[PDB]
């Protein structure tokens, strides 16, 4: 029939002209538009409350590294380890005379928790003799552990065996209290810290690097929020419910075409002439409001106190408003002068995943080439995740001198890699500025010359 | 009447031609060159004036760190912090005996101001007891001050109280004679340092840092510039004069096509036909003269020493040479081979703009991604000013492996954040480097073959 | 004949193609698929292996620079020197006291050599006298070595001649047992590192430095890799031999044009009509599979002990992968929207080179001139590697403020190379962006131009 | 006459097509080839030279800063100064009680000159009051010397005056013999430092820098590279007299079409018909001649030891290597498809330069302004040099995200010059990135259209 020509007319025209016809001025639109508004308000009051919560852990963590670590001074996280005998002795008995007089010491209300617990840990039987190269090693752990109390030879006397270790682990807990809730006029946030002191001998190298780990438990001692938490659920969840009957929609007048294109004999026309007719922009909007009620649901488990995952909450409510933010250009393109530059990513974004393709390959072989081939001999070549992010970052130049010192400064060893590093690097950069970058350059021009002269 | 048509050639023909017709020699031209290279000499003589103050200042402060600070070298500004009890104080009796013997100690005339005001702030009735979990806080700041006077137990027996802390403030004042000034041969200049040594507690971290800020105020002990200002004053104005009866002339010819056109029957055409009439520089002029005038005037005011206030003077005088200089580019355009290429710069700007709106919302929504997400792990995303600088320094490509090799170190803390770092930050960069740049450059060449072929 | 023109017709009909008319569905595409894919898993079994190679010899060479050398921190292995006479004496008695008690101070199974040959090299008649500027200096080098046995006055009252030196050189050998392969539940791998620790005199400028090298010598003490190389050998020798028989076919189905251009009077064309009949990929998959056989065995060479050089075999394999993996180019170009994409790379490659000619001729002029002038007041520019590696470095823009701040920080010494240093880097980087780069641009975007419209 | 038309021919004819005619093998053309390759060689063979001399007199001043200053580490030669009383007092001690027993302390055949005169200059009148503000200064500067002869109280009793005092200067001298010369088997050069310690006071900030320098005067004690000086300037010599006698045929052959364009009646033509006359690179040539023999003479100065300025022959040999260099280009476009592409040079430099006005006037505008605004708060716009330098990395992106991390630490000091600093860096950025550049693209681009169509 003639009539359901007209069933489509209204669903394919835009939502700025049906306020000519049917008069109806739209709330949809509306709905959009508080979604967008809400959303980042959420996500700038949430982020604001974890900078806050972030910045005690960070320095709390750098003032147990003044206090309990054997000179240390900022910079030397990394390149930190002890390497005589007398050395990691005198770093144990140092953390631990720094833990028994804690208050003196300490610039806070530091407390304890009832408590340290030193251990060490070796093998069953280690038995190795470089004077014979025979040897007997039974790879079961032993662990041995100590125990200390805080308000001498109790805990003097300790013996380590440099013959067989592996690990040294020194627990323990402390308590404070957070200074800054009591000015923001709110119930404080005590914190317990679980400081993890760790001497590692895991390649036995003859170096045992030393690190502090901390992890945090916060729960109460002795709103605003909270009602902007029920809005934003209840918007959103309401454009998920509207936005589904607008994909109702389509699913049900998708069959009077097929029909009618049996009745007119249409010839069953194959993928892409059903695919031009659902949507465009509502599967963005539909997981869009999947991602952020699943957030804000996280985050009321968060700030309930019953959290125990800052992950989750965090990687779902950014994402949501990312998708939220792109979902605007989707009004720009109702005006005519910008439908057009709009046009040509749609009309260029084929050909650029074509050429995608083709630039990929030749990025992966410099990628297992020259991580092979320079891995012993550079520092930015040690993995291929380094590998990647060094040469991603040297197509478009970000630490080229950097690199090229590097092999020239050790002449590699021989003279053979230097060789290969001067033709592998210039070829590469020579490949991937010059030519490449301009095909991506020439591609995008083509498509605007051709989105226009028609 | 044909006669009114007539009054308009007059003002739309250039000032170059008005020479064959008329036989005005311009002097309007004149005035124009002589504001420019007047305007760029006034700022050249001013800046170098305040490169000889702020160099004394800077000198002198990191002299006070070296004096005042207990162990201070040279990169160690911001990390630099006590994390004992006995720290602490050693730092405070290291400043003030670091204060009494002065005039050996020093290397200048530092002078006496009759004088160390020492104080700590700590709460009324800070009661702390993690041991119950049970506290009563009294946020009101009681000051406690000590009085310290040049030429022991007076200034000795000082007791901090560590579990209720604020901050430990110390003031104090030097006067000094700047030596320079004799040489220059002219009347010197006094300087008053007010010296500030800061123990901040403000988080209550544990980490109590230090640092120390001064603040002069220069007074007069015991030209050529002045004629100088009152030239540029005075043709600047002479300028702001004429060019407003330039906007009398074209307000007042305004009115003789919109009489004209209701008897031609000219439709009273829109806001276009009417923009199109008036100017296109005199309005970059007129905004010059305003700012330069309020500059000269605030100079005069500055170094006849009633001065209290370098910002809004530098900030105004260097704004107005900047748009006198972009005011040469109107006379560049006289010519024809240059006026091909700056009518490139006005075809492309709408669309250029046009294209500005959709790039900014796609990048808005990385920055509000980027921070919540990448926040507590990287260390260039702590705000979100951090975040959009280090964005768009990425646009370009700034610093791309060290962003890389900070989230590579410390694995973030877990492999998702980790796994959503490699995807954040390569579809960010592979989205703004190969397309969206690559759509400015298409921009301003169909821009140009625009305006080139016909 | 006319049964000769359809012998070409098979050969030069895609593989793609012979599906439908002789029915023959393709193994050696299969072939070519299974040999991309063991070659890559057989590259990264290999580099790994030499990973945790690498990180025990780094890490036990660190740790025997903070055994053997007089007050060393990390990021001082460069400007580390010995400048007085008893800073050098205390040095070597460092180095040997640290050696004497060795099994104490280290932290692992360090073993011995049966060992310390001491070492000095003095000339043999160094007669210098600057108070007379008469000399006699003859170049013959007398070495005096010294022995040393581990379990005073026969190691102690070494004199050395501050007036005739060049070197002083130590070498013993230590024996260690790496750990982690009986964690990994194999037969261990005993190190011997050879320690070489030289006070280098060589240019006699009043300074000294410090070095220390090590070398290991790897051989054992008291499967899937070794099936997987047979395999990795076995399949691409097959490969090297199918497609010989594919070169074999073009070179005698060669002559049959030849013979059919003298009948037809072809004319005897030139060389590229018979250019455009072998092959255009098979070149690069025959030398793709000389190269991995050459690799494979010398890694069973290699994993069998008998090694002595990691160098051949790390280069031959990272080339042979790089190589197999653009051969997968040509399997994208059987479908015809890559097969425009890759043929603009065709024909932009010839006048590219073209144009390769005249940057490098440029280039090579501001080398030659920047070194010798530069040279002693940059750092940068010492050699000419060092000034080809930071011009390069600066067309794409990497470090460009640290060059014009380090000809900004001395002054270089007189105003005049300071002058033609702003005149030299501002004349380069403005070439070679602006216009030399744009004519890539404007190179590649012809060629898609001229690819495309007919 | 119509013959006059035929000495034109000949001259317009390319050297490449005149062996068919006339059968002159062209030997112009070796002297051209022979003067590149003598002129580089002679380059390479004079720079070696001077990097093993450089590197000597690098290595001794280094050796006596960490001799003659007390307390000092390499990367310390600006941040490094004297802040109390006691402090100079020991640095001057500590270098003249270094300086008397150089012999054991060296390391090396330091031998004294015939010594040391120390100094200090103080003002003739120092009066000042700070408690008073009045005060009388003489500058007439008193010199007052002290004299110490090598091998206590004639040394010590050494009283400053710190209220009045502008330098403390230490002069001696010490000769010493390069031994790397005697490898070489020639006569040796002796070397004369000139040290000069330095306690400047100039500022009076309370701050006093040290710093040592240096200065040589090489004298000889008790080839293939003169006659291949004698060669480079015989070869060159005769290329300029050679092609002075072509500018001579080029004014002599001038005349005739001017007295043809009089009987003719050609009107008289402008400047460009006579420019289009003479040469094109000849004075090039000529000018790489003149240059090159003022080199090489100055060199043979050099070298036979009265030579006392480095900088004129080392700028004159490479600024004349330079152009012989890109006199390459002329030979390459004698053949088709590389004069296309030179001929896009040529197309494209004056729309270039006329584009390269209106880019300056608005980074010039940016430049006035930034220098007064961001001076005094930032460290990379000292000076107006030194804001140059910054943009144009800027421009190409080199720092950014240290720009915008220095303005982002310490606020400024107010949020005036913090708000006005993004909107300067931001608009800047913007500006020359995506618009400046993309017209430099698209008019080398239109200019390669334009060579290319017709
Ligand atoms: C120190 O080494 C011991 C092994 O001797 C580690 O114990 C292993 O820890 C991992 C994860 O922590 C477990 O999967 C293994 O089952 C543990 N092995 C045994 C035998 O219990 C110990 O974790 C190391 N210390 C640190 C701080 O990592
Ligand atoms: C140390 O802390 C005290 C608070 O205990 C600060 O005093 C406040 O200072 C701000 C601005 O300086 C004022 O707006 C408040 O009104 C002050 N509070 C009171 C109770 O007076 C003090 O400024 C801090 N010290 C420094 C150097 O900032
Ligand atoms: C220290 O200097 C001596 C020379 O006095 C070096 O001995 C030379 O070493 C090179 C290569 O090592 C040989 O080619 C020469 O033949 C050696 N000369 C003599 C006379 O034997 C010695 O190698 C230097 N030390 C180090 C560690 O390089
Ligand atoms: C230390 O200061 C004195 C001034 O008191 C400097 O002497 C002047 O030096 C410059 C150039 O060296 C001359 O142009 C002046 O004529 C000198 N003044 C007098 C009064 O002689 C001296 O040079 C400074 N020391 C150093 C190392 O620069
Ligand atoms: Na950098």
């Amino acid at each position: 029939e003639e009539d359901l020509r007209r069933r489509l007319k209204y669903f394919f025209m835009s939502p700025c002209d049906k306020f000519r016809a049917k008069g109806r001025k739209p709330c949809k639109l509306m709905l959009q538009v508080v979604k967008i508004l809400v959303v980042t308000v959420q996500l700038i009051l949430f982020g604001l409350s974890n900078q806050l919560v972030v910045t005690f852990r960070e320095e709390n963590t750098i003032a147990f590294r003044h206090l309990f670590l054997l000179g240390y001074s900022d910079g030397s996280d990394d390149t930190f380890a002890a390497y005589t005998q007398e050395q990691l002795y005198q770093a144990i008995f140092y953390a631990v005379d720094q833990y028994l007089i804690l208050p003196e010491i300490s610039l806070g209300r530091y407390a304890y928790v009832r408590a340290l617990a030193l251990c060490q840990r070796y093998y069953h039987r280690g038995h190795v003799d470089p004077a014979n190269d025979t040897f007997d090693i039974d790879p079961r752990v032993v662990t041995d552990c100590i125990q200390v109390d805080p308000p001498s030879a109790s805990y003097k006397n300790l013996t380590l065996k440099f013959h067989k270790l592996i690990n040294v682990t020194i627990h323990f807990q402390l308590k404070t209290i957070n200074l800054q809730s009591l000015i923001n006029n709110e119930i404080p946030d005590c914190y317990t810290f679980s400081i993890l002191i760790t001497f590692d001998n895991k390649a036995h190298s003859g170096r045992i690097p030393i690190r502090l780990e901390t992890k945090t438990h916060i729960q109460e001692c002795k709103s605003f929020r909270l009602l902007f938490d029920v809005v934003v659920i209840l918007t959103c969840s309401l454009s998920f419910l509207l936005c589904a009957r607008s994909l109702l929609r389509g699913f049900l007048l998708q069959n009077e075409f097929v029909v009618f294109m049996w009745r007119r004999r249409g010839r069953e026309i194959s993928l892409w002439e059903r695919l031009e007719f659902v949507n465009g922009w509502y599967i963005l909007l539909v997981t869009s409001d999947v991602l952020t009620i699943s957030g804000t649901v996280m985050k009321i488990g968060i700030e309930a106190k019953n959290l125990a995952s800052y992950d989750v909450c965090s990687i779902l409510l950014g994402t949501s408003t990312l998708l939220v933010w792109v979902g605007v250009i989707r009004y720009l393109t109702f005006f005519h002068k910008y439908n057009i530059l709009i046009a040509t990513l749609r009309v260029a974004l084929p050909s650029v995943m074509r050429f995608c393709c083709c630039v990929a390959v030749i990025y992966l072989g410099y990628c297992f080439c020259g991580w092979i081939v320079l891995g012993p001999y550079h520092v930015k070549f040690r993995s291929l995740s380094m590998v990647s992010e060094c040469l991603f970052s040297l197509i478009n130049g970000d630490d080229m001198f950097v690199t090229f010192a590097a092999m020239q400064a050790q002449q590699g060893h021989s003279s053979l890699v230097w060789l290969f590093s001067q033709l592998y690097l210039y070829s590469f950069i020579s490949l991937f500025i010059y030519m490449v970058l301009s095909l991506f350059i020439a591609l995008i021009t083509g498509a605007y010359d051709t989105i226009k002269h028609p």
